[PDB]
């Protein structure tokens, strides 16, 4: 069950997050695996791209990401 690309990648073209469709995906897979609407994944990860300067992402900043801010918070593991 999907989060839908397509519809996350219409946000990233707002703020200027420049992803491959390897790192779209990974953003539908945290939706998914968390059960959580993609403009927290987009809206968060601009505080974390912000910070580091960056004006393109990786494969590691959207892994780090899950640690940033997502383990942090979580409500499944209480």
């Amino acid at each position: 069950m999907s989060a839908s690309a397509q519809q996350l990648a219409e946000e990233l073209q707002i703020f200027g997050l420049d992803c491959e469709e390897a790192l779209i995906e990974k953003l539908v897979e945290l939706c998914v695996q968390y059960g959580q609407n993609e403009e927290g994944m987009v809206g968060e990860l601009i505080a974390f791209c912000t910070s580091t300067h960056k004006v393109g992402l990786t494969s590691e900043i959207l892994n780090s990401f899950e640690h940033e801010f997502l383990s942090k918070r979580l409500s499944k593991a209480r």
